[PDB]
């Protein structure tokens, strides 16, 4: 389990660091960097985005998203690279959204989660 | 950790279908296709021979050894995409050379581990 998350953390370091990052993301104006093979492995929709050029290699493929706003997916690519997803009732309906338009059924799973366990207050 | 072990073993399938594969390494005649962000980021070695590049696309970047044998060197990609490595009697301190040539402390760390248990 350590060598997975240590590799996590220098991946996460990596597009921090604009490292490998071959896919650029625009959501609200803001540029997230990240890399292919890891975004194409966490999301069904990039599975279906960038299956095309899976093969190819030159310009990083940017792009763009105004179905969700950039503090969801600040969120949701943090997951993606640390296995953490802060939630609160002020954003987890808007992560959970984002998280079935990705089609991250992993990500959706943590927020069903988490509603079921902060409604359960008395 | 579950998310770990899930995104690794995508990123194992994607590297046997060649899917993404930014590097090439030939050792023994035998071709091995890899990713650039995994390899830099699990080998002293790779780590100083993509640094250059590491912002540059296009070909894919072709690494050559003759250090070690090819199938030392499927032992060690193997454990670079599952945590897991197939060590016995006869393959542990080829892989731990070839792990002192690609500089990778971990892998080191568990040929020493195999050896001090072998008494058993």
């Amino acid at each position: 389990s350590s060598h997975h998350i240590r590799l996590l953390q220098q991946l996460d370091e990596q597009r921090q660091k604009d490292l490998f990052c071959d896919c650029h993301i625009i959501v609200e104006g803001q540029m997230f960097k990240a890399h292919r093979n890891v975004l194409f492995a966490s999301s069904g929709y990039f599975k279906m985005l960038l299956s095309q050029s899976c093969r190819d290699m030159g310009e990083p493929i940017t792009a763009t998203f105004d179905v969700f706003s950039a503090d969801t997916f600040t969120a949701i690519l943090d997951f993606v690279y640390s296995g953490k997803l802060p939630l609160s009732g002020q954003n987890v309906i808007e992560v959970m959204s984002a998280a079935r338009y990705l089609q991250m059924t992993d990500v959706i799973g943590v927020c069903k989660m988490f509603i079921k366990s902060s409604l359960d207050i008395n």
